[PDB]
């Protein structure tokens, strides 16, 4: 609508086209994304560690939904500290806080389906957001092996494989699975991870897209896989990727793993 003024233009979002801008009314700096009954149920959505959505305005054809704003993503926060890599206390306040944001999220059945760096944002009070929730209700690197596998009715184990992926790109600053198409991304979780079968994944043979001709990769040891991270880390990301849905570790089991036991909430050094 009218009362509002562009400031810049942001991004390209996964669903169209994201602005900085201004209300001429409120005063108060957002974020314009450019595009019914599924984004009101969103703007209940409210908590510390999820974007809040302020606002939802339809009008020609045009939807426009108006979200807080935040100075730097998670994407661009990992480049432009790729060199010197993130503080372990940092890394674990971040992986604490998206898991919060998860565990309110998923007790509340809303699945974010595609969360990823980019989509994680952070400010300089050391908070970081999830931005894009519940909105799918072309990156492919951060997507699970169900979803690839073609599950029609995926749960919200999806979104704990994503965050266990993002967490070891910050951990080695380097993207785990970084796939280019669907087969070639399935083919890197299985060399990593070794090629599912009925003994760690039941019903993974029955699966609409898996094939009894799919290569036969054994699986790595785990400490090739994230080096230097400690043990505390390197069991609680094995849950956090275990292949079956319902045996991969929940938000709310997560924030009881030991390795969050020293967790604190350190500042990171915002460059804006
Ligand atoms: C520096 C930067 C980059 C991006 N972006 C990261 C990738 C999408 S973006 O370019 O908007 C961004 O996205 C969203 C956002 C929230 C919810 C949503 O549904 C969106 O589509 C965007 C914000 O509030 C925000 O403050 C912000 C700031």
């Amino acid at each position: 609508m009218e009362n509002f003024q562009k400031v810049e233009k942001i991004g390209e979002g996964t669903y169209g086209v994201v602005y900085k801008a201004r209300n001429k009314l409120t005063g108060e700096v957002v974020a314009l994304k450019k595009i019914i009954r599924e984004i009101s149920l969103l703007k209940e959505l409210n908590h510390p560690n999820i974007v809040k959505l302020l606002d939802v305005i339809h009008t020609e054809n045009k939807l426009y939904l108006v979200f807080e704003f935040l100075h730097q993503d998670l994407k661009k926060f990992m480049d432009a500290s790729a060199l010197t890599g993130i503080p372990l206390p940092l890394i674990k306040s971040y992986l604490f806080q998206l898991l919060q944001g998860l565990a309110f999220c998923h007790s509340h059945r809303v699945l974010h389906r595609d969360l990823k760096p980019q989509n994680l944002l952070i400010n300089t009070e050391g908070a970081i957001k999830l931005a894009d929730f519940g909105l799918a209700r072309v990156t492919l690197w951060y997507r699970a092996p169900e979803i690839l596998l073609g599950c029609k009715y995926y749960s919200t184990a999806v979104d704990i494989w994503s965050l266990g992926c993002i967490f070891a790109e910050m951990v080695t600053r380097r993207a785990l699975f970084p796939g280019d198409s669907e087969i070639d991304q399935l083919f890197r979780i299985f060399r990593t991870l070794g090629t599912p079968d009925e003994v760690v994944w039941p019903g993974v043979t029955s699966m609409p897209d898996y094939k009894p001709s799919f290569p036969k990769w054994a699986r790595q040891d785990f400490s090739k896989v994230v080096p230097p991270l400690d043990e505390d880390g390197r069991s609680l990301l094995s849950q956090m990727l275990h292949y079956d849905p319902n045996k991969r570790i929940s938000a709310k089991a997560a924030l009881a793993h030991p390795f969050f036991q020293d967790v604190t909430k350190p500042v990171p050094h915002l460059r804006l």
